[PDB]
Parts: structure tokens; C-alpha cells; sequence
């Protein structure tokens, strides 16, 4: 809260607060969104490893830096199903990501 | 879909609509096929540890942020081959990346 003094090193401190909390706020509301119905898919996957809806909530989380990839082999025939979901929240995120810049 | 009403908070979100369907399509088709070349290309080495090209472009696909690398060993004394081929798919999905902010 004190850098609102100083000197001209406030100049770009002081206007990132009135666009960055109306933008950023939305953005988050629908990753977060994304981030659960995509968490519970997982967990829709995995129930017959993403067993609770906040251990896949956390391994999605994960997955746009540090990933919890490479399906554990014989996932019920349905590793490839999970593959082409985890690649779709991949570019859902990296999208996301882009209109944040933008 | 239901953003487009609301308030000012859709005037960023209904325009990028209409360019990013344009321009990461293409930009997604032609890293794509970026990446399975370089997946056959790493499958060849590793013939004669990227067994099948699936498992190839997962690989591929890691290596822009998490990465399968330090190559076992003695690769059939083409390790050396590997790691150029590792970097130069580093820098092509990098300089993709720059064309698709520019």
C-alpha cells in the first residue's frame, strides 16, 4: 500500500488496480469453471489415480506447468478418451491465457 | 455462451472469436505437424524409450514444458544426434510460439 508515494516508480503501480481486478476476476471465475468440470470428468474417468474431486481439482491445476501425465497404462480402455481431454484443457488453458494478454 | 450479455465485461470476449479461429488453426495444424515428424524422427533413433508413435509425440508434447530428456546413456552412439534434434524441436515450438503472440 505504501509505494502510492515515492515517486514516478508509482506511476504504473496505481492504474494496474483498476483494470486488473475487473478482468482478472472474470478470467479466473471461468478458468476455475473449467478447471472443475474438467476435474470432474477426470474423476468420472478414473472412478472405473484422480480419486477426489480436489485430487483432480489439484492434478489440473498441475497439469498447465507440471502435469500429472502419461496415463497409468490400462486406464479402463479409456486412456485415449482421457489423452484427448487433458490435451483439450491444455488449449483451453493456453487460450485462456492468450485473451488474458490481449 | 452466455457472456455476451452481462455488461462491458463481453466487449474483449466476442472479438477474439473471429481471429483466434483463424490463427491458431493453422498455427495448431502446422506445429502438429512439427511434432510428428519429430516423433518419427525420435522413434527411428530409439529403434536401433519412444517404443510407439504415440508415445513419441506425448514426448514431443511434454518437451515445450516438462520435458522426457537426459537420453540413457548409450543410445546406440546417437545420443548426440537425439539431443541436437531435442534442441532444434525446442526452438521451433519457441520461435511458433513468438509468431503466434506477434
Amino acid at each position: 500500500y505504501y509505494t502510492r508515494g515515492f515517486q514516478h516508480t508509482g506511476i504504473y503501480s496505481v492504474m494496474i488496480q483498476k483494470v486488473i481486478l475487473r478482468d482478472l476476476l472474470r478470467f479466473l471465475l471461468v478458468y476455475l469453471v473449467f478447471l472443475f468440470g474438467f476435474a470432474v470428468a477426470l474423476v468420472s474417468l478414473s472412478r472405473e489415480p484422480y480419486r477426489s474431486i480436489l485430487d483432480a481439482s489439484l492434478e489440473l491445476f498441475k497439469f498447465t506447468i507440471g502435469m500429472g501425465e502419461l496415463a497409468f497404462q490400462e486406464q479402463l480402455r479409456f486412456r485415449g478418451v482421457v489423452l484427448l481431454l487433458l490435451l483439450a484443457y491444455v488449449l483451453l488453458t493456453y487460450v485462456l491465457l492468450l485473451n488474458m494478454l490481449i
